[PDB]
């Protein structure tokens, strides 16, 4: 179908300009580059892919949706469902997803843009709230029958997610610290579920 | 004091490589542009800062020990000391010194590195490790007759500055986001304080 062809399309100036953020470089690679090795894959025209920026957040928002997914699931494989090991189900895939190399080459991307006047980063994150994973544990908080955690859902959500990610990731990408091993992100998992659960 | 002019002469430098990042900026300065503004106030040979980078780090040096010292009294203002009272008088501290357009300012300067080949930043970070806040705490909860909180003294340090500072300050840095004002930095600490304590 025309509409196969045209995504098929977009996939090709995608994976093009991921290649190339890899191999050369997000601050070495220009929109030209990526038009170069499209070929006449990209004719200019009908593209919202407008820019290298706009490129970088069109590939975000695929691994977005993707890790969202695949956090949902694995927490939705728990049907039983105590408050720990949904938290603890939710720790695991996240953290996961965080000591990962990509999560680190994607992270200094960002953080490279911080003097960026073109606000590409503020629009994205503001037009995706919704597929960011934090999402996910604020529904359950909201099941829950509890006063506290159905009111302040949202900001329980972003405070575990915090506790799992920071500051490590925050390390990994600016002085590129080692990644915690599986062992490592079960430990952390499991120490933050106890102290957010029961405190210390 | 020979060593008294000397001393004045490197807080002019630094003062001028500052006055340049915020007026300026950061990526925009060069140290040329330093020097030029410094005069015959920096005669290229005695130094020890023998380039940009090395001046933001000196300059993060005081910084760094204004904080400290700052979150120290306030912190050891108590006497009676429960824990609650002073990881509150610690969170009170920290945070607003996080809300501070300076520290995202900074927190820019830091961010821009990331693609840095001669890493700075992570000679600084390891070099300083003793002049974070957190030892503050680290402290505190080493003298507390607790195994648990004895042991992982260090990485409660961590987790509790973490769950204080992020992801606002992130966001700050990235995106500009709102600063906290002053009650919501009370509410913020205080609700982190429960959680931390006694958990949800
Ligand atoms: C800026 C970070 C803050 C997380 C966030 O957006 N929380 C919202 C809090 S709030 O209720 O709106 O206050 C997050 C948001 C989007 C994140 C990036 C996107 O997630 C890019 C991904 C790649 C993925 O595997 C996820 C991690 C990551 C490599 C991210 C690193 C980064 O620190 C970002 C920018
Ligand atoms: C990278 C951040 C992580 C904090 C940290 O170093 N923790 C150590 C954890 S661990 O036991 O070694 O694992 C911190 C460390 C030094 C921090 C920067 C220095 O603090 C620069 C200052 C300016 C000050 O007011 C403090 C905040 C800040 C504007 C910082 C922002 C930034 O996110 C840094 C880089």
């Amino acid at each position: 179908t025309p509409s196969q062809k045209v995504l098929a399309r977009q996939e090709k100036i995608k994976a093009v300009a991921l290649e190339l953020f890899l191999t050369k470089g997000y601050q070495e690679t220009s929109l030209s580059d990526i038009i170069k090795l499209s070929g006449g894959s990209y004719s200019n025209i009908y593209d919202g892919f407008k820019s290298k920026e706009g490129l970088f957040f069109e590939i975000l928002d695929d691994i977005c949706k993707k890790h969202f997914h695949l956090i949902y699931s694995k927490t939705q494989e728990i049907k039983n469902g105590t408050l720990k090991e949904i938290l603890t189900s939710f720790g695991l895939a996240f953290i996961e997803i965080f000591n990962q190399p990509e999560a680190v080459a994607f992270g200094k991307i960002i953080y490279s843009q911080v003097y960026d006047k073109d606000r590409h980063l503020a629009n994205w994150i503001e037009n995706n709230q919704q597929n960011f994973s934090y999402n996910i544990l604020m529904g359950f908080f909201k099941q829950q029958n509890n006063s506290y955690m159905k009111k302040n859902a949202e900001k329980l959500a972003v405070l575990f997610c915090t506790m799992l990610k920071e500051p490590y990731h925050h390390l990994n990408v600016l002085i590129n610290a080692p990644l915690k091993n599986k062992k490592e992100q079960k430990e952390h998992v499991e120490f933050v579920v106890n102290v957010f659960l029961n405190g210390i």
